[PDB]
């Protein structure tokens, strides 16, 4: 068996850092993990890589002649603790849909055996700000069954986390894709751990962890490095330990209960985020 | 003449709080204003409604049975100052892409007569995290000359900048698109005003205004308004009435230089942005 989960949010929330961190804690527990970025960004497995960034199956098959030309040996890259990475790429901005590669990458990795018995995990980081295209078909097409949606206690981010449980509620009666948890990304703002447990609850899930806001990734990442490896001993390293051991061990995966707006800006008001 | 202006970003970066604002100032001079929401958060008028948000002219439509059964009349509604405003809409998360209400409504509004001689200006409040479909359509089909980006010192909204410029760029052998401006709309961090006044620098472009940050902000959108309306000898409506200005005058309109992912780490790693 292996656990295919999807990581989706607004642009900038944390997805490729909480991604990549979470994954190295699970390679540092002994897991198999592949990452499969899904956002035309194609900057979801550096730290892993140690890398710039990683050249994506769209550059690559456009250099080979076909996606056919392809070989996966040649694609998959592995880094940190043996993870392995892959990126869709995407077309140019004002060109074609933005999600084209998501499916292109997917039905290669498939076709190809990128799934062997051996990976625990698959990690599929995805654009969330819109849910349509290629974006919308680890959910459209049951490629993640196990949906974590970063967040924080901004407003865009929360509606994000909306968005994406009403495309998730869209596909239920097909498939076996759930949402699996909320994850906090701290903007340091008071009473965003509560604003997120109670957000998380409306919507039938929880709050799998509140990861803090911390310098030491800046840190980290100016190296081209999760945290995991840069500082093996940092307290955020730790968070990411205890992010990675709760979704181990996670079994509450639910068909979402999307809210109004108005249930979201009553949220907001209660938790006095709109704080000095 | 009428000035037909788009303002792109990230989502969450402040388009619609700094469209709003800038054209009740623009109200406030005189200037007959039409705001046109290409957001599916469909948010981008309440603030001079005085409302929850606007219904939507896709939802407007199914109701009626065809766009064509909707008379322009019914559909643009009037706020502060007597902003005109509609707002596009779109499919729901999952369904359909995301921008294609964007399309229908710029079409409608087009045949309708919406762009009557009176008018002074057009502003479309458009998602930029993905520049295809709909929310390219204002580029791609000539529909708004100038267009502002709303960015921050944030590396993610820098990025979506570049993206965006990069669309303008793709389109620049027809029509007339140009790229007017950053805002940049302040996360309050150290240099950031120089660090957006230099990406525009390296782009071709300028930073029109430098937005602080200011909770009179959330005060008066939970009320509804705009700071202008809210508090019109509040610091920050003197803000807008800048930025308002400074667009009026404008005349730097640009074919830009989208830059390397290289470049945007160098300004981020001078600006010292990545400050505890
Ligand atoms: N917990 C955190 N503490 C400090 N910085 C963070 C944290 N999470 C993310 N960041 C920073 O926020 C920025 C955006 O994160 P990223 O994961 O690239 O977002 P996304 O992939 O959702 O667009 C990066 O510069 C990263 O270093
Ligand atoms: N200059 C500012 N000062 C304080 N708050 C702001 C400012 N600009 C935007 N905001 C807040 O940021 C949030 C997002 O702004 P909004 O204009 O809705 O973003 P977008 O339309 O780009 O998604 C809103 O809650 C708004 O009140
Ligand atoms: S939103 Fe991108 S192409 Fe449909
Ligand atoms: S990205 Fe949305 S449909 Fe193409
Ligand atoms: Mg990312
Ligand atoms: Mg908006």
């Amino acid at each position: 068996a292996m656990r295919q989960c999807a990581i989706y949010g607004k642009g900038g929330i944390g997805k490729s850092t909480t991604t990549q961190n979470l994954v190295a804690a699970l390679a540092e527990m002994g897991k198999k993990v592949m990452i499969v970025g899904c956002d035309p960004k194609a900057d979801s497995t550096r730290l892993i890589l140690h890398s710039k960034a990683q050249n994506t199956i769209m550059e690559m098959a456009a250099e080979a002649g076909t996606v056919e030309d392809l070989e996966l040996e040649d694609v998959l890259k592995a880094g940190y603790g043996g993870v392995k990475c892959v990126e869709s790429g995407g077309p140019e901005p004002g060109v074609g849909c933005a999600g084209r590669g998501v499916i292109t990458a997917i039905n290669f990795l498939e076709e190809e055996g990128a799934y062997e018995d051996d990976l625990d995990f698959v990690f599929y980081d995805v654009l969330g700000d819109v849910v349509c295209g290629g974006f919308a078909m680890p959910i459209r097409e049951n490629k993640a069954q196990e949906i974590y949606i970063v967040c924080s206690g901004e407003m865009m981010a929360m509606y994000a986390a909306n968005n994406i449980s009403k495309g998730i509620v869209k596909y239920a009666n097909s498939g076996s894709v759930r949402l699996g948890g909320l994850i906090c990304n701290s903007r340091n703002t008071d009473r965003e751990d509560e604003l997120i447990i109670a957000l998380a609850n409306k919507l039938g899930t929880q709050m799998i962890h509140f990861v803090p806001r911390d310098n030491v990734v800046q840190r980290a990442e100016i190296r081209r490095m999760t945290v995991i490896e840069y500082d093996p001993k940092a307290k955020q390293a730790d968070e990411y330990r205890a992010l990675a051991r709760k979704v181990v061990d996670n079994k509450l995966l639910v068909i979402p209960n999307p809210i109004t707006m108005d249930e979201l800006e009553e949220l907001l008001m209660e938790f006095g985020i709109m704080v000095e």
